[PDB]
């Protein structure tokens, strides 16, 4: 079964793609309408969307590095590698509507803390967006436990199952447009 919600978005400019599971952490913190920023308990994955404007001229795989370096680069992170990158063309959009272009570039970074004695991976799948509506550069961040569970191959006939690059697809889909309630003075 292949379900679908569409969430009302900006009073209804944008559609957001995403079942029961998937709160906004809105309610724990203070979040800008611009952005948003959901939380899965089942899997305890997380899910960020950050809207920005068309800077100088990086857009497709460049942005993603472009804007990785900011992340990764500026907010800890001190080794980092690339495992590859899936590009989005038109079709990869549900609707299907006005899509410029797209891209995807998965990776993990060495975040290390205040004593720089202690490391951690974190799987690090974002895509980026960008829609010449007015020259932006939609950003996605998905936060999933790195593949390599040793000994234990997590639960066969028991708990949830881990979410895959299915969930992601569904998130990017995420910004279907149906009522172009935001092109206008809007």
């Amino acid at each position: 079964m292949e379900p679908t919600r569409d969430c009302p978005l900006f009073g209804g400019a944008f559609s957001a793609i995403l079942p029961m599971g998937a709160i906004d952490v809105s309610d724990l913190r203070p979040v800008p309408d611009n952005q948003e920023v959901f939380c899965h308990p089942v899997t305890d994955q997380s899910l960020i969307v950050e809207l920005l404007e068309l800077q100088a001229h990086v857009r497709g795989e460049a942005a993603a590095r472009y804007h990785f370096e900011d992340v990764g680069g500026v907010q800890g992170a001190r080794a980092v590698h690339v495992e590859s990158v899936q590009p989005l063309s038109l079709e990869n959009l549900a609707l299907r509507g006005r899509c410029q272009e797209a891209w995807v570039l998965s990776g993990k970074q060495q975040i290390a803390k205040e004593n720089q004695q202690v490391a951690k991976d974190v799987t690090l799948h974002q895509a980026l967006l960008r829609l010449p509506q007015y020259q932006t550069d939609l950003l996605l961040t998905f936060n999933q436990p790195p593949p390599d569970n040793r000994s234990s191959l997590g639960p066969e006939n028991l708990s949830p199952a881990p979410w895959s690059l299915g969930d992601f697809e569904q998130l990017v889909t995420s910004l279907t447009l149906h009522d172009p309630n935001i092109f206008g003075p809007q």
